[PDB]
């Protein structure tokens, strides 16, 4: 199953495994992203920063690997990987990269 992820415009297209992969996330969890799922356009809908969502992606495809994009506040993709809740010991990894 292509899954689209909508955000603010900005569609983002990935396998239903990809997703899977993280259980315990928004989009790892179907209980979850359910809730934004926009019947009218089989796809989830998301009304935010479209700039911080490569590196939500990609944290999927790479298997846990979480940088935030250069032209990115600190402060905007902290918020947003705390939306997208994924996890822990990734915020961790975050914070030591970043600095805290």
């Amino acid at each position: 199953e292509r899954v689209v992820i909508n955000v603010s415009g900005l569609r983002f297209e990935t396998q239903l495994k990809t997703l899977n992969q993280f259980p315990d996330t928004l989009l790892g969890n179907p209980q979850k992203r359910n809730r934004y799922y926009d019947p009218l356009r089989n796809e989830y809908f998301f009304d935010r920063n479209r700039p911080s969502f490569d590196a939500i992606l990609y944290f999927y495809q790479s298997g846990g690997r979480l940088r935030r994009p250069v032209d990115v506040p600190l402060d905007v993709f902290s918020e947003e990987i705390k939306f997208y809740e994924l996890g822990e010991n990734a915020f961790e990894r975050y914070r030591e990269d970043e600095g805290f």
